[PDB]
């Protein structure tokens, strides 16, 4: 039903397999601060957790994930997987308990996108589990 498969978007394998990213004073999985199952993602410092997704062109999709912010602000969004990365959508979170975040977005002709969970500073730290992308129509 339009639901796109995101390998280990639940972090339920226990490791960061199927995920990428850069930097971070903490870029690791977490068991104590999961939203569902045994694990979730953990980011802190200057870095981000990122994932490559392959979607159909010119389609409306919903990007959703559960996210808890420990300090500062966490940038949840998706962008094109190219240089001069065109950020399709994003949101700036500071909610301290786990909440569902949903971003409506539309793909252009680029099919190769990259979601991210981004902490710009060390004062920024949070977690995200249950990453999902579904096609609306």
């Amino acid at each position: 039903n339009g639901d796109v498969q995101i390998p280990n978007g639940d972090f339920e394998t226990g490791n960061l397999s199927g995920w990428t990213g850069w930097g971070g004073t903490i870029r690791d999985i977490t068991a104590t601060n999961a939203y569902e199952g045994g694990f979730a993602g953990h980011i802190k410092g200057a870095g981000a957790h990122e994932k490559e997704v392959s979607l159909r062109p010119n389609t409306q999709y919903v990007l959703s994930a559960y996210i808890k912010v420990a300090s500062g602000n966490i940038i949840f969004g998706i962008k094109e997987n190219t240089a001069n990365a065109q950020a399709i959508a994003s949101t700036t979170l500071n909610n301290t308990e786990y909440q569902k975040v949903e971003l409506s977005f539309t793909t252009g002709s680029e099919t190769n996108l990259k979601l991210f969970l981004f902490a710009q500073q060390a004062t920024d730290e949070g977690f995200g589990d249950n990453f999902e992308i579904t096609s609306l129509g």
